[PDB]
């Protein structure tokens, strides 16, 4: 997959397991099409999201459903979810990894772009 | 204002000055109404966004327009913007501060809820 | 004070109140002298740490005692403390703000350097 | 290795490659013994740091030498280094992963503790 997502838990110090993740592509015009989705594994990683064939240039939104993750662990968190929005360019990097770190009232995300 | 937003710059180590910020409220149903907006000051803070009269319970989205901030500083960043989405509850805290820390390929946000 | 420290709590979504903070200066040579210290206020901020007279060039260590903060709130955290180490240059910025965001298993810090 | 360290770069959006990492153990008493060290690989990961035989209970310091990393990439950063200090307990988790995310004026670290 040219797009991978990895999620960590900063409250419990663990991979974020079984987190739902949705990818949308901005169709032109001008709304968010469901593009790909899945749930993180025991390592907190979500593999096989998409393929080079399906992953074309465009604006993508990665929605990590942090709210249900926390409730399943006994926590009612601040955020509804975590969102990451970016443009995929073919001149850009071949592989994108979206990494997220979750707390009850905070989150950080970073993009790791490689070849 | 019961809602304040503060933005820092982790690449240059400065307040994020003149960043555009938009707040939307999820109207029922089921879209994002423009609710309030403004630009951060020299301290990277955005004051007077709204009032207790206008700020009712609901789901709010705070969109920080990180892309134009970075381009104005000579940087073409990864993210289109930074988004923070949360529910305001009247049983909840009287004041919400959304703090964001921006990098070219990363951002973190935290909510500071006080009385 | 040319040095200020501000600490936030990402688990509870609050300023980090009454956190002990120690500043050391690397004496030449080659150990850490106690330079200044204090406890954050209700806003999570530590003001009046030092003065322009006392704050000379050198290597400084800011130790935030995150462990006792968390235990006082009923949490046994991962880290012993949070440390930030940097060089103050007179050609550099007049004011340094060290901002920290604490979780049970994580912390981030950023330096905000201004005039 | 029961201890692994992974480092990401938030300015360039890449694994942090060839970063020097030092682990010290607080000998009793009361100083920091060199315990283990190495340099991150192309994935930004540092494997084979130590073994279950050598990794006993105690207080450990992980020093990531962020300054030379940045200079090698043409950047003069704020921090001298990134430090992470924690207690290893045998009742604790079998494996510790220290993850760090670096910017010029900021860093975050998180501990991922697993079995
Ligand atoms: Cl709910
Ligand atoms: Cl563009
Ligand atoms: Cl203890
Ligand atoms: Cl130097």
């Amino acid at each position: 997959s040219p797009l991978m997502v990895k999620v960590l838990d900063a409250v419990r110090g663990s991979p974020a397991i079984n987190v739902a993740v949705h990818v949308f592509r901005k169709a032109a015009d001008d709304t968010w099409e469901p593009f790909a989705s899945g749930k993180t594994s025991e390592s907190g990683e979500l593999h096989g999201l998409t393929t080079e064939e399906e992953f074309v240039e465009g604006i993508y939104k990665v929605e990590i459903d942090t709210k249900s993750y926390w409730k399943a662990l006994g926590i009612s968190p601040f955020h509804e979810h975590a969102e990451v929005v970016f443009t995929a360019n073919d001149s850009g990097p071949r592989r994108y990894t979206i990494a997220a770190l979750l707390s009850a009232y905070s989150y950080s995300t970073t993009a790791v772009v490689t070849n």
